[PDB]
């Protein structure tokens, strides 16, 4: 079994890589793709109140994040694993880290301490980021506001990164998906191979 | 303005000490009474999540009961506050604490962890734990009397390593004596400012 997660700021192509790769790992592994809340009932409740609030405040919008996590990993990614099954988890508790964590500023290390509590040891066997930069990102996603979010969410995912180089393999998101398609393949096929 | 907290398992009279507290109050104070999610529409709609589900797990409970408690600190308590009210507030962090870290067996420290997320520092001014007995507050199935009992080792769990905030009054004595400690309990913090 492995727990794969897939990170990346909004233009990384993310979404695109992991069907890709999803595809192509089905021929040879046992696998399923999966996001949050991803049809468990809890998290799509969460999730509705996440949508509907209006200005909510950042922490109740992280706990709230935290809770779908912990539904989703309790009744699709546990139960999957102990399948022996391959899981693909587009986007987890790093996801939090940078976006609650450094861009909105509650900081990451409680953010962490939050989802924590959520995973309860369960972090990715890896972690694979697909490094865009801000630049060809914004330009795969088409106000200043929106700009600068999405600049601090790459700065996020750096600190992130740098503070955990074990789990974290950055794929340069630049070039073309193709390739993007392609490293993000390899890498996962080596880690699977290795075990 | 002060922050008071009621806090006490099921048969503790909490319901009735808090509104007869408020009626005394009331002639010398700006109090409101209040309770998670006290009518925010978030924390309401976390609520109906809570009631109306089944086998929930327990971690994603606790998260839903500190979310709660966020909406309701930071729309309701923090502005009442602001105003120069005396809040008197039905359960917090420490019913999580008791509730969820003691008796749901998830652990205290990570339990208050969590809450501290969620109250970002803003604990109690005073908290008033309505101390009845197990046995009191049974008279006030098995699986039901161990979670009570649960609870109140819970609850003498939090107070053996809390004291300034914490105010124990004796519940196990009857109702009309219960208020009278707990007010003058009150009044006393209330006075020195
Ligand atoms: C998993 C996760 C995602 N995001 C972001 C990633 C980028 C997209 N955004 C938006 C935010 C909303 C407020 C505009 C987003 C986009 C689509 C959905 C969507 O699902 O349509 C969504 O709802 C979710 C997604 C995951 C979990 C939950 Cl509870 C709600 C969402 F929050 C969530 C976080 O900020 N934190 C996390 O832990
Ligand atoms: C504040 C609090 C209370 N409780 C208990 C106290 C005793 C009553 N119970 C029940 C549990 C449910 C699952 C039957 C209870 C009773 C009535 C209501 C009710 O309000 O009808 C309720 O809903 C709430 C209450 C507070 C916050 C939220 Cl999110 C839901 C509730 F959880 C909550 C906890 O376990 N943790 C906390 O942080």
């Amino acid at each position: 079994s492995a727990f794969i997660t897939f990170e990346g700021p909004e233009g990384s192509g993310k979404t695109t890589v992991i069907n890709e790769v999803y595809h192509r790992l089905v021929k040879d592994y046992d696998v399923i793709m999966t996001r949050e809340p991803g049809g468990v009932p809890t998290g799509e409740e969460i999730r509705k109140i996440v949508l509907e609030g209006n200005d909510m405040d950042i922490r109740t919008e992280a706990m709230l994040f935290a809770a779908s996590r912990r539904e989703h990993l309790v009744l699709k990614v546990i139960p999957a694993l102990k399948e022996g099954k391959v899981v693909l988890c587009d986007r987890y508790i790093d996801s939090s880290l940078a976006y609650q964590g450094y861009a909105r500023g509650i900081g990451v290390e409680e953010v962490r301490a939050l989802n924590e509590f959520a995973i309860n040891g369960l972090y990715p066997d890896l972690t694979i980021y697909l490094n865009v930069s801000a630049e060809v990102g914004r330009e795969r996603i088409i106000d200043q506001e929106d700009l600068k979010f999405h600049e601090k969410v790459i700065e996020g995912y750096q600190e992130i990164i740098h503070n955990e180089s074990q789990r974290f393999k950055s794929v340069n998101a630049d070039q073309p998906l193709e390739n993007v398609v392609e490293d993000t393949y390899q890498t996962i096929i080596k880690y699977l191979e290795k075990i």
